């Protein structure tokens, strides 16, 4: 691919509605103004930028979100967690249990409780975009959850298997869909629609010259970390 | 009202998704972190942020969207845009022209075009929210249109007058209704709810000593504009 190096240096990286942030090893938290990866307060070792807000987890497990000038602390326990669905909340804890939150509850702010849902199986890392959710599992094995909407998180509430083998996987707000494998590689989901959200194909690609470690995309552009933290934008 | 003063002077606030951003007199576009306004590179006259991004207008009309780094500009002319619907885009043009853009289409870039859907109709500000949208005509007459969905942006077609007079309004992500009247009252629409998307009726509220000139509700956070462009930051009581 023809990709672009970009100053900083990361170990996450997310692309949403129009916004990029990420965290490095320190697990400082930026977010992209004018082109430039810019230093926030926190501490964070995730952090998820789309449709559903600003979140993020820390080195403890605790949940933020960025809402009126800084972060928020929310209910709960995950060890990652994103907000590319519609308005949803979606992530995994320490057991790889797995957990969403439907948007009316997203959006209520003081609340009483945090109504948070648990999904049928184990994931390590959990996606979501606008009528689907991607996640992998210990094994590495990729799933995509079918049907989700904004106050139905939990979709069809049964994972589907989709052949392959992804270390980490990211669903963008146009429906794309793209991973990096345990080996470095990177690839994208082809033949991805609202009718056939599984898709057809897994392609290669390449942006980084010695490994990539971390995806996200957003409105045509694809972002990397690469093995040694630097930062690619791909557009595409 | 139980309100703070942020330091700084703006023409116009939005808040929305966890955002807080806003324009101020000369057209320089701020966003709220870490507690201060802070300004980023554009001229516009309106920023909105919610669940359907960045979007803000200029002062020629021309729509910007704020994407992977920076403004790129899209389609179209618009006098006031809002991106508080459910990844709908929603505005009005300086003929009073109504228009909003469905959720695959705002989600996809490149794009060589920004198919704009007309509504029927005439206002001088329109707002969304999770399952309607509400605007103000420029004889500060109310109207909602319900069922708005995120590719059906257009809703039922069928505005609905709601009694009383307002300068602006803009709704929430969970909901609220708040506006200013061209004296520089606040209210808040009492009794929205999914159930009864039109609520009830109107309540009166001061946060700023001066008068009001923009309201904008995130997240239980009312912030205001007054008319000096102070900033109130207020939560409801
Ligand atoms: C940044 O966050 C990471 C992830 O939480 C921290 O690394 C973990 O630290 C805990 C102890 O606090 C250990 O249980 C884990 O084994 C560590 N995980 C990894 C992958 O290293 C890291 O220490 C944090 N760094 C800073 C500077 O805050
Ligand atoms: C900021 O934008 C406002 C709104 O466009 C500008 O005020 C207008 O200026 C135009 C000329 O470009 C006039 O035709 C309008 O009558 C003005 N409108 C209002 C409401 O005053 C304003 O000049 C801009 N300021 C800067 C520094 O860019
Ligand atoms: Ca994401
Ligand atoms: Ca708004």
């Amino acid at each position: 691919l023809d990709c672009t190096v970009i100053d900083g240096n990361l170990k996450q990286i997310d692309a949403g509605s129009g916004s990029v942030v990420g965290v490095n090893n320190l697990n400082e938290t930026f977010v992209l103004i004018d082109n430039v990866f810019t230093k926030i307060s926190g501490s964070l070792k995730h952090f998820s930028v789309g449709p559903a807000g600003q979140l993020g987890v820390n080195t403890a497990n605790n949940i933020f979100k960025y809402q009126s000038g800084g972060f928020v602390q929310l209910a709960g326990l995950l060890k990652q967690v994103d907000a590319g669905g519609d308005q949803i909340i979606a992530g995994v804890n320490m057991y790889d249990d797995i957990y969403c939150l439907n948007m009316d509850a997203n959006n209520k702010w003081p609340s009483s409780n945090t109504p948070w849902v648990q999904l049928n199986g184990k994931l390590k890392y959990y996606s979501c975009g606008p009528y689907s959710c991607w996640g992998v599992n210990s094994n590495d094995q990729i799933f995509i959850m079918k049907d989700v909407s904004s106050n139905v998180c939990s979709g069809s509430g049964s994972f589907i298997n989709i052949p392959g083998l992804l270390s980490m996987i990211e669903v963008a707000t146009d429906g794309s869909v793209f991973g990096v494998n345990s080996q470095g590689n990177l690839y994208q989901r082809t033949g991805v629609t609202r009718s056939k959200p599984d898709g057809t194909d897994w392609i290669s690609m390449v942006a980084c010259p010695n490994g990539h470690k971390h995806v996200s995309f957003d409105l045509g552009v694809l972002w990397l970390v690469c093995v040694d933290g630097s930062i690619r934008k791909c557009i595409l």
